[PDB]
């Protein structure tokens, strides 16, 4: 249930067509184990909170998306509303990834 995000402007649209809704942004790199191993538990909050949108942005496939975004700690996970950035926190802890998304829907 995942969004996978492939240019700057396919993020942008994605921000732009939620709406309301809080959007989850899973900021990862294929070299990083823990940003690999939370992966299945990402996808699995997308199938159990059907109305939050999660996307996927690889830094090294969109590396003008995360220069722009600021990214530095290997998974990074950002949090919009409307186009603008309601929370932030890096590394792969899955309770408070899902405690932050109770926290802003």
């Amino acid at each position: 249930m995942v969004k996978q995000i492939e240019s700057k402007t396919a993020f942008q649209e994605a921000l732009d067509a939620a709406g309301d809704k809080l959007v989850v942004v899973d900021f990862s790199a294929t070299w990083c184990g823990p940003c690999k191993m939370i992966k299945p538990f990402f996808h699995s909050l997308s199938e159990k909170y059907s109305n939050v949108i999660f996307l996927e942005v690889d830094v090294d496939d969109c590396q003008d998306v995360a220069s722009e975004c600021e990214v530095k700690c290997m998974p990074t996970f950002q949090f919009f509303k409307k186009g603008q950035k309601v929370g932030e926190f890096s590394g792969a802890n899955k309770e408070k990834l899902e405690a932050t998304i109770n926290e802003l829907v």
